[PDB]
């Protein structure tokens, strides 16, 4: 087939639904793309230089809302961009993996240059802008990939039992609504605190 | 050697740090404990059983502040709980990864259980209570897995060049009690506030 960056991309993220993280491997791939291993080598040198690609590509791709709009508040960026991150994430088998296992792109950071800037220009100082964002970042990866792991392997007390039920509800985003709307509500009373004891 | 489940739980430990959770196979078990691979099947059937025990050690074993002490308001135990929850995960090569993988054990039920409780007899409701306790296991998984899988795989603008200097700091530990505190201050806010708009 076609062997330019984009259709190899797109034969991968398509393998890696069919197969999972530690299923995709650079020989299923060149199946996939009715090519011989060497041939494939030539374009992609092994199995960490494709998930390096596949983990940019997704956000290029699924991450839309990596930007504030003109005049969004801060509380809404972050909101807005913890949800589409969490939609990217999980558009492919084991995204949440993908992602962790990647150092960012050029793009990626002049792209969170660009978040750090606007929080910085809402008040937050380097540091507590920076410590917003990565909460926001940990907190969603967390849970997704607890969603998503979840499904690889694959009696109770009273509250627990029915933990599990409230749990067994949806696909995990009434809690995770819930728990963003918490982090964004401790760093607004933090950032307006200042130097009051908080 | 001797192959009661805690001498083999003790190898696969030592196993798992020489080899992380990717490298880890009941074949390197075997050699590590001068035995042939039939031998320890009888024992432990394959990895995803050793996986599940590993996890459920791990914890066991370290993660001691996983219940409230006499009088200690919900605040402090979040708090508490999430710091050795930190500290267990990161204790182990890969810890967090090998956590992620498990369905949890019946202890684990009666101590989450317990916790459930702790937290409705302190004003939350069930779903809010889980809310809480997801929203912090999610948030520590997911800083401490990024502070794991930064190490897996081994020119920039201002604030960012800068942003991960700020970062290559410490092991992760401000960042994370930083977004910890919000996260709590925010449960806060939610709980004081009952039916009012907030
Ligand atoms: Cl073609
Ligand atoms: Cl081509
Ligand atoms: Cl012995
Ligand atoms: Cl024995």
């Amino acid at each position: 087939s076609r062997l330019n960056r984009e259709s190899v991309i797109d034969a991968a993220l398509e393998l890696l639904n069919e197969t999972g993280i530690d299923g995709l491997t650079t020989r299923k791939l060149a199946q996939k793309l009715g090519i011989e291993q060497p041939t494939l080598y030539w374009h992609v040198k092994n199995k960490r230089a494709l998930l390096d690609a596949l983990a940019v590509e997704i956000l290029a791709r699924h991450h839309d809302y990596s930007l504030p709009a003109a005049g969004e508040s801060w509380q809404s960026f972050l909101r807005n961009a913890a949800m589409s991150f969490r939609r990217a994430l999980l558009r492919y088998r084991d995204g949440a993996k993908v992602h962790l296992g990647t150092r960012p792109d050029e793009k990626q950071y002049d792209t969170v240059e660009t978040q750090l800037r606007f929080m910085t220009e809402n008040g937050f100082s380097l540091r507590d802008g920076l410590y917003a964002i990565s909460a926001v970042s940990h907190f969603t990866l967390g849970a997704v990939l607890e969603q998503q792991e979840h499904t690889a392997a694959l009696n109770l007390p009273p509250l627990l039992r029915e933990a599990l039920q409230i749990m067994d509800s949806d696909d995990g985003e009434q809690a995770f609504l819930h728990g963003l709307e918490s982090l964004i509500r401790g760093f607004e009373v933090q950032l307006t605190a200042l130097l009051q004891i908080v």
